[PDB]
């Protein structure tokens, strides 16, 4: 397939590079420097606010020195994916020169980037909201599961969002597969050549992959809105022949990416309304 | 880049205010012999044309007429003086001691330096105590506000602008009414930033939307909340009607900006207050 997958006590100026940025957001802050919002990931308002910030970091990473020094920063935050941690050990002494910089490395797709954005939480002083929402996730599932475990013993689900010409279905290990999976969730039998990728690809012509599933989620942005690969996906002619789709079974979810505990929580509730429509 | 770049007499009566004097004898209620050319801007209507009928003694690009200081037989001289021309006014305090008795002081910046140098003109001009009121009425009035608006000050980013010809100025935390916001602990916006240690920042009108983070935008005016020709023409950019404080009707004069003096200082509080009541 052409698609391969998968320090101050009280700081006031921060700059929030990746994943850093849902984490200030989550405690009210107001970062003086920001890796550059994409849209997809905020509620429109939270998009219209982190547009007026300064932009120090680009969507492939590369960081702005200049800008980050020009920022004033207290204190700079990010996630690294722990693959890159050798290279983000140079670069940490770099912003060091600036300001205390403090990287948490996360490996994966799943649990690991709740986590990695917990510890972030902990150290801007919103540790306490933030282990709240560990607290009730962890409480939720276990409700969940026992609440409808008929449902989730009989239905299987898919998770997917388009690409380019290709559209993919989310493993058991990353963002809403993830959380799916732990709620002992049986999910289609299309995921399964991801093996240790997050997603597995396909063509359109291969949309019947999807034929299994009695409950299919496409991924949306904060408002429900699926990018434009995914309304391609739900456009085509084999889509609509798909048991799930006529039998009314297909429905958005929100933060599937799970980036904070918070957000995973809003997955669960989802998650929840659909058991209860079955 | 921009085109716009970053024996002293016990009660003496007969005084020569060179520049930064001005607002010492104003405030004391002394009539000068002599002044620095009078700047309109800096000076309330009435007072300006009194400053007016007295003799010129230095221009506003400093060059001092000693003939014209000697002329108007002083008893003392004053003024203020940028620390890094200390070395120059060494030469010059000299000549002007053959006339008179000459007191400069020195001062730092565009922050509470300046305030602080006329507070100690004020002192030798023997109008130290209500001076010292003043000093101390700032330093009560910024703790007040400080508390009593505390939430507004912790969710409002304000921004102060000045225009100049064909661009804008952003004040910096450093200078003037900024540094009155600064000291205040009030959160100001982004476009700040770029000036580094300079007083200010300066965009091209098509970089208006730089201040788009700004919920509260003020803009320097004179004594009689006019703004000058530059600012007029700032505040009817089309871009400018796009900003998010002006559709949210929060742009506001600021009078004194430069803050001279700690009366001037607390005239700047009293309209910072008055922004922060209407939240």
């Amino acid at each position: 397939h052409h698609h391969h997958s998968s320090i101050p006590a009280d700081p006031q100026r921060i700059v929030a590079l990746e994943f850093g940025t849902e984490v200030v957001l989550e405690a009210g802050i107001e970062p003086v420097g920001v890796i550059e919002p994409v849209a997809t990931l905020y509620t429109a308002e939270e998009f219209e606010q982190l547009s007026t910030y300064p932009v120090v970091q680009s969507a492939s990473l590369e960081i702005n020195m200049e800008a980050i020094a020009e920022a004033q920063p207290d204190l700079i935050i990010g996630g690294v994916r722990v693959e890159s941690h050798d290279e983000y050990v140079g670069i940490r002494e770099d912003l060091e020169k600036i300001a205390p910089t403090v990287f948490f490395d996360f490996d994966g797709a799943g649990s690991g980037l709740r986590n990695m954005t917990l510890e972030l939480s902990r150290v801007v002083g919103d540790g306490e909201r933030a282990e709240a929402e560990q607290q009730r996730f962890e409480e939720r599932v276990e409700e969940i599961s026992t609440a409808y475990a008929d449902q989730l013993a009989d239905t299987t689900f898919a998770l997917v969002f388009g690409v380019d010409g290709e559209f993919a279905v989310v493993n058991t290990n990353a963002w809403g597969g993830e959380i799916l999976h732990t709620l002992g969730a049986k999910q289609s039998k299309a995921q399964q050549p991801a093996g240790e990728n997050f997603a597995a690809f396909y063509s359109y012509e291969e949309i019947d992959e999807l034929s299994d599933a009695d409950v299919i989620f496409y991924e949306t942005d904060a408002q429900e809105n699926p990018d434009p690969f995914t309304e391609a996906l739900l456009e085509q002619k084999l889509w609509q022949s798909l048991p799930a789709v006529e039998a009314g079974q297909v429905h958005p979810l929100r933060y599937s990416a799970a980036r904070t505990y918070a957000q995973a929580n809003i997955v669960l509730d989802q998650i929840e309304e659909v058991l209860k429509g079955l």
